[PDB]
């Protein structure tokens, strides 16, 4: 049971593929076309059908060449309004039909963001961007919106002859629009079986410049230099996937660089990866997001989860393969030392939803519960602790790595749930099922709060991060003047980040000593996201007024969920800034990707 899906379940019939035909309007901010959907029932005497649908207009259902009967049922909030379709003749199973349903988008998609020019790096053309998952592609166009079904795709977009249209498939070929030569029709195949929150959509003035055997990043003119130097490592960390996981399927690995209001670090769209351009911190440091992103290539689009409440298997084992791409490039006490850091923030996570706090459980229950609001660091870092537990407990990462390698292989082009991951883990593992009973299953997997043992972590790289952090926390006003930039001298961009990371965990520190830290360190200077957001939050929780405008800036000239939601929750709690934070909030709401405009008034208590 797909309690977050509202259309016929895989048991009673299933999606093998969908032909989209489509044209974008800037001018009304709706997609318009055709969505013909080739469905296998999966019982005998079948005779209607149930498809999600957000906001849809839906003009006409064609089956073999007539119009058939449908109705829209009443909508159930977040999940949108199901579409039930009367077939016009009885299928028996296995039968497969082509349903082809017109349909319009509304320009409040919340699968979509459309950008006005002025919201571009050019400042000439519009801008549109998709975000499907979770359960977004109801809001594009009528479908089994459930990651338990699979399908194949091809689709033709026409678009303005100015821009460039790129989807999550191998792209094949472009002509001038036959009905209007003002446009361009883009085609696009995807071969590989995918369940619909993969299907993704850009339209813009994109450029693309090559940066390995099997990569083009696409961006923008302004952004395609600096792109292509960022994620220089791509090929690199692909070929150790490949090792890992087995072979690459999908042909090419392209990278899409969005607008700042894209809503998350990445989306694993397959053959195109979108990301967001605070990446570019211009030393290539945030390229773990990358390696995140490629490793997803295995876990999660191949292996997938049946529903959103098993939503850490795409999760843990994907921050798993992260970190051994990141250990196998920079070292084992590098691994270690990101292990560790990703334990600090699951600390956190629970500490903000509380340690009972449902949502802080491994495997959640959604049922009338909107995934955007359930959506944290939980599912990544509890999952990833779990997998870095039994790595420890079962012989180390060679041996573990092999289980990951196997279990990619058993369940590729599938859907699956906790239960299933389980078996195999014990099928696998059967000569040390001893070791696997002394685990807390039942606390692991479905208790609230930390998990009920942490992994060992070697603590080398994280010694002086820590070391600093103390000095600073039990620092009295006598002691300011000892601190100097050399303070920083041997430590990477990583260990500054999480040196505020674990000065951070103990805010407020007094005033006096942030504006010293700033008088030394003038961490102000450093546009690196990460450390600016962490500084940033520092000085609004400890009450420095010069930081508001900062803050304020940051906030809105991005809009990364990781980095606004918490600069306005941060601003909002901070007396001095407060009404600016609300003020703010308002006078850009009408502008801000619609997932991220809701959450942020949520946050706020602005409706
Ligand atoms: C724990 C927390 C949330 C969930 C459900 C969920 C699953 C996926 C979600 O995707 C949100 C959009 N993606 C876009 C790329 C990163 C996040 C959001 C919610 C399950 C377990
Ligand atoms: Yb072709
Ligand atoms: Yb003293
Ligand atoms: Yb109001
Ligand atoms: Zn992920």
């Amino acid at each position: 049971v797909d309690t977050c899906s509202l259309a016929s379940p895989a048991s009673v019939c299933r999606t093998k593929h969908l032909h989209l035909r489509c044209s974008v309007d800037f001018t009304r901010r709706t997609l318009t076309g055709t969505a013909a959907l080739t469905v296998q029932s999966q019982e005998d005497n079948l005779r209607s059908l149930v498809l999600d649908t957000k906001d849809l207009t839906i003009e006409k259902v064609v089956i073999n060449g007539q119009e058939v009967k449908y109705a829209l049922g009443e909508r159930q909030s977040y999940k949108g309004s199901p579409m039930e379709i009367s077939l016009p003749i009885a299928l028996s199973k296995n039968q497969e039909i082509v349903i082809e349903i017109s349909f319009e988008t509304s320009p409040k998609s919340s699968a979509l963001q459309w950008l006005t020019p002025e919201q571009t790096s050019g400042k000439e053309h519009p801008y549109l961007f998709s975000q499907c998952q979770a359960i977004h592609c109801r809001a594009i166009l009528p479908c089994q919106d459930t990651p338990s079904v699979k399908l194949t795709y091809t689709a033709e977009v026409s678009v303005p002859k100015e821009l460039v249209a790129l989807m999550s498939a191998i792209r094949d070929g472009e002509t001038p629009d036959p009905e209007d030569p003002s446009r361009k029709i883009y085609k696009f195949i995807q071969k590989v079986p995918i369940p619909c929150y993969l299907i993704a959509l850009v339209v813009g003035a994109l450029e693309s410049r090559q940066i390995g055997p099997r990569t083009l990043v696409w961006s923008e003119k302004e952004q395609v230099e600096k792109s292509a130097y960022e994620f220089s490592e791509t090929e690199s960390m692909l070929k150790i996937a490949e090792d890992l996981g087995g072979p690459y399927v999908w042909g090419q690995y392209d990278l899409l660089v969005l607008p700042p209001s894209f809503p998350y670090g990445g989306m694993e769209n397959p053959c195109l990866t979108f990301v967001t351009p605070t990446l570019l911190a211009g030393d290539k440091s945030l390229s773990n997001v990358i390696a995140h992103e490629i490793s997803h290539s295995w876990t999660g689009n191949l292996v997938t989860n049946k529903t959103w409440d098993h939503f850490w298997l795409n999760e843990g084992h994907t921050v798993y393969l992260e970190r051994h791409i990141c250990g196998r490039l920079f070292g084992e006490k590098f691994r270690h030392f990101n292990a560790l850091g990703g334990w600090g923030e699951l600390q956190n996570s629970v500490k903000t939803f509380g340690e009972t706090h449902p949502f802080t459980k491994l495997v959640v229950d959604l049922t009338d519960i909107d995934p955007d609001v359930a959506y944290s660091s939980v599912p990544y870092e509890k999952g990833f602790a779990l997998l870095f537990y039994l790595e420890q407990l079962l012989g180390g990462p060679e041996i573990f790595l092999g289980f990951l390698k196997a279990y990619v292989e058993k369940f590729s082009y599938k859907s699956i749930t906790t239960d299933d991951w389980k078996d195999f883990l014990y099928s696998y593992f059967k000569d040390k099922v001893d070791v696997l009973n002394q685990v807390d299953w039942n606390a692991w997997l479905y208790s609230p709060g930390l998990p009920p043992i942490k992994p060992n972590y070697d603590m080398t790289l994280t010694n002086a991060c820590i070391a600093l952090s103390q000095r600073w926390i039990t620092a009295k006003e006598d002691d300011l003047n000892s601190f100097n930039a050399t303070d920083l001298k041997d430590l990477s961009s990583h260990q500054l980040n999480e040196f505020l990371a674990q000065t951070l965990q103990r805010a407020p520190l007094p005033l006096g000593h942030i504006k010293r830290m700033q008088e030394v360190y003038n961490f102000n200077a450093i546009n690196n996201s990460e450390i600016r957001f962490r500084w940033l939050r520092l000085c609004i929780q400890s009450k420095w007024e010069d930081a508001i405008p900062l803050a304020l800036k940051m906030a809105t000239e991005q809009g990364r969920m990781k980095f606004t939601r918490p600069l306005f929750k941060d601003l909002a709690a901070f007396d001095k800034s407060h009404d600016q934070a609300v003020r703010t909030y308002q006078e850009h709401k009408a502008s801000m990707h619609p997932v991220t405009a809701m959450l942020v008034g949520k946050d706020l208590k602005v409706d």
